[PDB]
């Protein structure tokens, strides 16, 4: 396991157009077209992700491209947020997953609210962080995928992905 098959896992594969767990534009390995309830607008923005024409569909490898951007922009943010960082930094490399998994869902303004539990988790109190991060929309919204990546930051083990 790694950053790339958890993902995998917790996104998905769909090489046309699809609206994700909150209603939004997506495609390929949970990649966020827009917000925009305007499909128009969304099948621009995938013509200007890839460079051509797609008319709302893509290939795998074409997904898999934007994916391997999505993750290192995703990872590049979290070094250059002064809140993110010095977390991400305390924790090993299982545990470094699992914060790149949560940022990828709901991105740097959905991880502001989880202060509390960036604290306890920089602190290494697992079980405590654990209780933390289930108190929250994301678990009640996505609660079987959060279950997962709680489970990751909780124990360091890959337990939850087989
Ligand atoms: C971005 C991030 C960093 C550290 C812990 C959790 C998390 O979501």
């Amino acid at each position: 396991m790694n950053i790339f098959e958890m993902l995998r896992i917790d996104e998905g594969l769909r090489l046309k157009i699809y609206k994700d767990t909150e209603g939004y534009y997506t495609i390929g390995i949970g990649h966020l077209l827009t917000k925009s309830p305007d499909l128009n607008a969304a099948k621009s923005e995938l013509d200007k992700a890839i460079g051509r024409n797609c008319n709302g569909v893509i290939t795998k490898d074409e997904a898999e491209k934007l994916f391997n951007q999505d993750v290192d922009a995703a990872v590049r943010g979290i070094l250059r947020n002064a809140k993110l960082k010095p977390v991400y930094d305390s924790l090993d490399a299982v545990r470094r997953c699992a914060a790149i998994n949560q940022v990828f869902q709901m991105g740097e303004t959905g991880v502001a609210g989880f202060t509390n539990s960036l604290r306890m988790l920089q602190q290494k109190r697992w079980d405590e962080a654990a209780v933390n991060l289930a108190k929250s929309r994301w678990y009640n919204q996505t609660p079987d995928r959060a279950k997962r990546v709680i489970t990751t930051f909780r124990t360091g083990t890959w337990d939850a992905y087989k």
